């Protein structure tokens, strides 16, 4: 009977779209068959991912390499989003930016040709059994040292005057740090906004105080909100099993969900030595952090209002399955001390929670059931742990 938390099943927040990661079979090896199942299956020892991100290659001859993985992801119940880094080079020109020469942008007179390039990728994937959920205007247009820059006004012009011709949901702007100057002109222009379907954002260096977005809450009715790329807290070689470091992954997810009202959370490369899947095809500690959300908070579940930080170092989120009004709670205890929370879930008729727990020395270990007293579930959290209650 230490701290208390209330989950309010009647205060619905964002509908969850899902969780996943990038495949990029031109820059790195494709996922193998085994790895596609491990990522997108939701069996024991699988990550339960329901979102695959891919890239739109500037060279249409590479497009075929995306197919086997994307098909396999959709077959396993995932949706697919695609992002471009560069237009084909005959559509690009160089310019000087902040004193740095030879930077790339899309030519003003090729915006129409670009729309066609994107549409061709959409058409080609569709012919190969991959109906993209969405396609993006540009990956990180505001951090394009090594790819194609778009100023806020260049993105706005594309969104306002060209993007309605795209034969798919349109995602934008994919700021590297969710910088609101990239997206505010879209929300503030009614035709740009009408052509937007998915506001996408990456989280590199994004502090929790920059996760709320008042202008999107006010103007974004009917648009989805996705965190389409991050790794945290670093991409250090062989860092994926580091502990307690990996708790940072759970906490970022938490914050995306609860401070950012994000509908999706998408890692960078699924398979990588700092990623949710290690190079041997097994799940890392970072991976298990994602799995606490991805295996149990399924698409279509709806986040509900819940005491987010009941005591120091403890973070709670809750999502409702609207079919039976069952709840999934993901509780992170970064403390070196054990914590006991009285979780009040008024009006629920559920009376038993199962729980799975990851620490430095175990992964999703199923532990003893929680039996409610009335509508209150008393839970104990091990030091430096994450627990999903289902």
């Amino acid at each position: 009977h230490m701290a208390s938390a209330t989950i309010n099943l009647s205060a619905e927040k964002q509908v969850i779209r899902g969780f996943g990661g990038m495949n990029h079979p031109v820059w790195i090896s494709d996922l193998t068959p085994q790895q596609r199942d491990t990522a997108f299956g939701n069996g024991e020892g699988q990550l339960g991912f329901t979102i695959l991100r891919i890239h739109v290659d500037e060279n249409r001859n590479n497009w075929s390499k995306e197919v086997a993985t994307a098909r396999r992801a959709i077959e396993l119940g995932a949706i697919v989003s695609a992002s471009p880094w560069n237009p084909p080079s005959n559509m690009v020109e160089t310019f000087t930016r902040n004193g740095v020469p030879n930077q790339k942008r899309l030519r003003y007179d090729k915006y129409g040709d670009y729309v066609q390039h994107l549409n061709d990728f959409v058409a080609y994937m569709k012919s190969n059994g991959v109906d993209l959920y969405a396609i993006s205007v540009q990956n990180e247009p505001d951090y394009a040292h090594e790819w194609t820059w778009w100023t806020p006004q260049e993105m706005l012009r594309f969104m306002r005057d060209y993007a309605g011709q795209i034969n798919c949901r349109v995602m934008a702007p994919e700021s590297f740090q969710y910088l609101k100057n990239m997206s505010d002109p879209i929300l503030n222009d009614p035709q740009a906004l009408a052509n937007l379907d998915i506001l996408g954002a990456h989280f590199y260096g994004t502090t929790v105080n920059n996760m709320p977005y008042p202008l999107f809450e006010q103007k974004g009715a009917g648009k989805e909100l996705w965190m389409t790329e991050v790794y945290v807290p670093n991409s250090d070689s062989n860092s994926a099993d580091r502990w307690p470091e990996a708790l940072e992954v759970a906490h970022n997810m938490h914050n995306a969900l609860v401070e950012g009202n994000f509908q999706a959370y998408v890692w960078w490369y699924i398979r990588r030595s700092y990623g949710p899947m290690k190079e041997d095809g097994t799940i890392s500690k970072r991976g298990y952090m994602m799995a606490h959300y991805s295996k149990f908070v399924r698409p279509g579940y709806v986040r509900v209002d819940a005491t987010k930080n009941p005591t120091y170092n403890v973070y709670l989120s809750a999502c409702k399955n609207k079919k039976d009004n069952s709840v999934v709670a993901v509780v992170i205890n970064k403390s070196t001390e054990a914590k006991t929370i009285n979780i009040s879930v008024p009006g629920t008729s559920i009376r038993k929670w199962e729980r799975y727990v990851t620490t430095g020395s175990k992964n999703l270990r199923k532990e003893s059931d929680i039996n409610a007293s009335g509508t209150t579930f008393q839970v104990t959290l091990e030091p430096q742990s994450v627990t999903t209650f289902v």
